[PDB]
């Protein structure tokens, strides 16, 4: 069975692609891709269309993880069809669980991603506001999180 996970936060332009671009890598490194669905989407409808964030790119080409997205916003559908709803921080997490009790069926479970973090940061920072170091931050978390999640799922 296939199995699917969306990577949320506020704008889907900044944290969420990377996530999604990392979790990508890592399936795809396992032979295992085509048996993930996986996504990234925002809460909000301000940057639907936009690319995701200059400094996340340049992260991600250091790193060479692959990244290629358009921002999204996330739909009443997404709560039916995704197994996970991965999100960044506890404003995403108030406003996910907002929106899945205005919809009839949530297939999804709902977390922090960084509850998946061995080295325990439950909260991955909105690097919107700060610098090339604050997406650095961002990606090492993913990382950590992403391979956790891939290998037990909560």
């Amino acid at each position: 069975a296939t199995k699917s996970v969306l990577f949320v936060c506020l704008g889907n332009i900044c944290r969420s692609p990377i996530a999604e671009a990392v979790f990508r890598k890592l399936v795809t490194d396992q032979n295992i891709s085509e048996n993930w669905r996986v996504d990234s989407a925002a809460t909000s409808g301000y940057e639907i269309g936009n690319p995701p964030d200059y400094r996340g790119q340049s992260c991600m080409k250091r790193h060479g993880i692959p990244m290629s997205h358009v921002a999204r916003q996330i739909t009443k559908e997404d709560f039916a069809t995704f197994d996970y709803i991965l999100c960044m921080d506890e404003s995403n997490l108030r406003d996910l669980n907002r929106k899945s009790n205005q919809v009839k069926t949530c297939k999804a479970k709902i977390e922090l991603l960084g509850s998946y973090d061995p080295q325990k940061q439950l909260i991955i920072e909105d690097p919107y506001y700060g610098n090339d170091s604050d997406f650095e931050t961002v990606y090492q978390q993913c990382v950590r999180c992403c391979r956790a999640f891939l290998e037990k799922a909560h």
